[PDB]
């Protein structure tokens, strides 16, 4: 193209175009304040539009990059606020991008973001709605520069409408408030997703990448050719290895290279990409990528005939090992929409370690023939581990369900910190509330999705602050054994009990005048730090303290005296839970 800023500006649109680039700016000069960055965005679309104008005009035939590049080096403060990073303006085109994307600092120290109270938001976003959000989306970019900048503004756009919705419902707070928790999980859990494929990526190499890519293509493609599956999965593996090095423009390109691969080509991989691909290109690849699984063939045979009865399976394998493991892998993927990925990539591990060692015996086809049976207990373990905890969900509601969790797993690791036992015992239980609705045919991807973000989160929280050995070894495992690693934690008999201090136990006023989260995060802290104390108690004792709690606070701001009751009733509580333990 003549022109890139002017192409990009064609298609893109101008308000797609300015939100972008205050993305872009805000993700590589996180230190720089929002009014600054507006200039910058105005400057460079005034800029813009002389190219869609004219392509001819002075400087609009350089490079995206090129162009970016100038506008970061015209920053005044670059050396006093930035430092080191003004040192990448000495150089040009491809190590000055390279050293500006050096220097991002994906967790920099800026202040928590606080979220205003409902009705400072709604009147923010009707005295001003532009500056509203797109202040806050300055605030997100910069707190997560690696976040891939349209899906940032996909969230973006739907604030919008939760704000337009709830700021003119009867009772604004009851509406807007959940759905601001759900894209801000939503958010988070994506920015973790794709971090976490980075590194796994990078930590276990491109070849566990395409066999992972393989089977999540299979089950989302299974009317594709194995030769189809296996091109979209070579180039899926070259565009998430570019867009984990980090720069936009190539990422973008990749994506929307791959986007218009998959939809010139509908007809030789989904019936399910037809509204995806009349999308612009700003949504196309981010619309392919939540696509749902197309229905898979009628009449599919199974895979004994040609992977375990049939004769030159080890000829077959032999002549091209990763080929016919991918071959098997796709073969069973999209056979299995209803298993996890890292089900499926268990399998085919199996499959290979099988052939590998009946290949090399006296009868291989007797040594493999009952290769299909190692794969029944592999597949009935989470199958089973769902309805135990959906069972257990169906009991108990989402909160005393998070309860069990949080007894279940302080006797596993009890040497975790208690606001991290808190906090991921709550996800856990949320884990299981969104995916124990669903049939048995989308339980377990369901799962895998929602339990990799919780995890990995827990790995993450705990890879800062190292606390227990057997956790850091789930924490570093290949990620097909991550959950296995978690799910096989026993009990941790060489826990000595936490000593008994009255203060974790004791409970003033405060906790009736609480919202409901903090009340049952309050209420779920001292949960944690009753079993941490008392670990060998049953679950008939800790109902029965469970009860007497519910009963000592229900009842002590059901009376007329509510601070003092907390303190002569507590002491009534603890003593005889005391009592009732050990
Ligand atoms: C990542 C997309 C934009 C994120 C900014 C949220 C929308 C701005 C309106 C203010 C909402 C408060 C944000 C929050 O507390 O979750
Ligand atoms: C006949 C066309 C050749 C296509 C080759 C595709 C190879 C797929 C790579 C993924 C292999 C996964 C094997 C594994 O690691 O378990
Ligand atoms: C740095 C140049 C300023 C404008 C940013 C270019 C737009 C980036 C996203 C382009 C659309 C990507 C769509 C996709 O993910 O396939
Ligand atoms: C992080 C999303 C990667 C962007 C490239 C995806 C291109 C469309 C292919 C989507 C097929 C499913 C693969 C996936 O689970 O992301
Ligand atoms: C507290 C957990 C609630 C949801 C129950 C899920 C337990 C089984 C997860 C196993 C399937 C995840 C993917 C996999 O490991 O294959
Ligand atoms: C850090 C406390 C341990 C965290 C617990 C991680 C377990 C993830 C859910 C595993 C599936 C639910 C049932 C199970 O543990 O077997
Ligand atoms: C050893 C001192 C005994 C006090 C320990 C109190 C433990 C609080 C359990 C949390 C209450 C669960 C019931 C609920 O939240 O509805």
């Amino acid at each position: 193209h003549k022109s890139e800023v002017a192409h990009r500006f064609k298609d893109l649109g101008e308000e797609n175009f300015k939100a972008l680039v205050l993305i872009a700016f805000a993700q590589y000069l996180q230190q720089c304040p929002f009014e600054d960055h507006v200039k910058l965005v105005n400057e460079v679309t005034e800029f813009a539009k002389t190219c869609v104008a004219d392509e001819s005009a002075e400087n609009c035939d350089k490079s995206l990059h090129t162009l970016f590049g100038d506008k970061l080096c015209t920053v005044a403060t670059l050396r006093e606020t930035y430092g080191e990073m003004a040192d990448c303006c000495a150089k040009q085109e491809p190590e000055r991008n390279e050293c500006f994307l050096q220097h991002k600092d994906d967790n920099p120290n800026l202040p928590r973001l606080v979220r205003p109270e409902v009705d400072v938001m709604c009147t923010a976003f009707h005295d001003n709605e532009e500056t509203f959000l797109k202040k806050y989306l300055y605030e997100i970019a910069r707190r997560h520069p690696y976040f891939y900048a349209p899906e940032l503004l996909f969230f973006a756009k739907r604030y919008k409408a939760a704000f337009t919705e709830c700021c003119q419902a009867a009772d604004k707070a009851a509406c807007l408030l959940p759905k601001l928790d759900e894209l801000r999980d939503e958010g988070k859990a994506s920015s973790a997703k794709q971090r976490l494929k980075c590194a796994s990526l990078q930590k276990f190499g491109e070849r566990a990448f395409k066999a992972w890519a393989v089977a999540r293509l299979s089950q989302r493609f299974p009317k594709a050719e194995f030769a189809e599956v296996s091109k979209l999965v070579t180039d899926l593996t070259k565009v998430h290895t570019e867009c984990c090095h980090g720069d936009l423009l190539e990422c973008a390109d990749d994506r929307a290279d791959l986007a218009k691969y998959i939809c010139e080509n509908q007809d030789s991989i989904s019936s399910k990409l037809k509204e995806c691909c009349e999308k612009p290109l700003l949504e196309k690849s981010h619309c392919i990528a939540e696509v749902e699984n197309d229905e898979m063939p009628a009449d599919l045979p199974s895979l004994a005939a040609d992977f375990v009865e049939s004769k030159d399976v080890c000829k077959n394998y032999a002549e091209a090992k990763d080929v016919f493991l991918g071959m098997f892998l796709y073969e069973y993927a999209r056979r299995h929409p209803d298993y996890s990925v890292v089900l499926l990539l268990r399998l085919a591990k199996t499959y290979e370690t099988t052939l590998e060692k009946c290949c090399a015996a006296a009868d291989p086809h007797e040594c493999y023939a009952k290769v299909f049976d190692e794969f029944k207990p592999l597949v009935e373990e989470p199958q089973n581990l769902i309805k135990q905890n959906c069972e257990l969900f169906e009991q108990l509601g989402e909160y005393k369900f998070q309860n069990a969790l949080l007894v279940r797993y302080t006797k596993k690791v009890p040497q975790v910190s208690t606001p991290t036992l808190v906090e991921v015992s709550r996800n856990l239980g949320k884990v299981g509330s969104k995916c124990c609705k669903h049939p048995e045919a989308k339980r377990m991807p369901c799962a895998e999705d929602y339990l990799s973000v919780v995890l990995n989160q827990l790995c993450v929280l705990h890879e800062k602050t190292p606390v227990s050995d057997r956790v850091t070894k789930c924490c570093t495992e290949s990620l097909v054994n991550r959950r296995p690693c978690f799910s096989a934690l026993e009990v941790d008999e060489t826990y000595v009990p936490k000593e008994f201090n009255a203060e974790t136990f004791t409970f003033h006023a405060d906790i009736c005048t609480l919202s409901e989260k903090e009340r049952q995060i309050k209420k779920q802290t001292a949960l944690v730090e009753l079993v941490k104390h008392k670990p060998k108690a049953t679950k008939e004792q800790l109902k029965a303290v469970m009860d007497d709690f519910a009963a000592f606070v229900e009842k002590c701001c059901k009376a007329d005296d509510k601070e003092t009751c907390f303190a002569e009733e507590g002491k009534k509580l603890v003593a005889a839970s005391q009592a009732a333990l050990g």
